[PDB]
């Protein structure tokens, strides 16, 4: 009670990767998105408990900003 | 911000994605949804159980702000 | 409104990486997304108990600027 701060929190609770699975757990925010200024301190929470991916599965667990942070169609993945 | 508490969860129990499935589980901003959107402390409620991806499925759970940020349509062709 | 301790946690308790797995834990700043802060863009706070990742996968685990990081844009069928 009686806060100013940053509330918000994104939760997960079992996270369970298997097979050529990315998972991005926490924050991605793509330059263009969102570069400082007088932004957003409020989010909105989601908890999420058992979350498995199997077999080439991209999963972001967590906030993205812009869409093109852990997402993407095809670029030069070099490594 | 100076909201005491924010109320506006989503909440998922299982997820399962499998087979080249891309999920997104919490938030998403697109950069013209919100920039200096200083104060979000009321949004909506969702709560799902068991979600499951089979084959090449995008599935989003939480919020999406813009429409474009997980679903970004094909824009990039040239890639 | 006077401010040291910043709001915004990343939080994991278990982590278990096996097999060509590999996981970043904390926080990745590209130069792109931002160099020395600038505001406090994000800090959006997330909290994981239990994450696996098995087979030559890639967990990260905290908040990622740029994307470019701890992954890079890959080769995915279907968007």
């Amino acid at each position: 009670m009686k806060i100013d701060a940053i509330v918000g929190r994104n939760s997960a609770k079992d996270i369970r990767t298997e097979e050529r699975a990315r998972v991005q757990l926490g924050n991605v925010v793509t330059a263009a998105a969102l570069h400082g200024g007088i932004r957003i301190s409020d989010q909105t929470t989601n908890s999420v408990e058992t979350v498995v991916g199997k077999g080439e599965s991209r999963v972001l667990i967590g906030n993205e900003y812009g869409g093109k942070g852990f997402w993407d169609n095809h670029h030069h993945h070099h490594h």
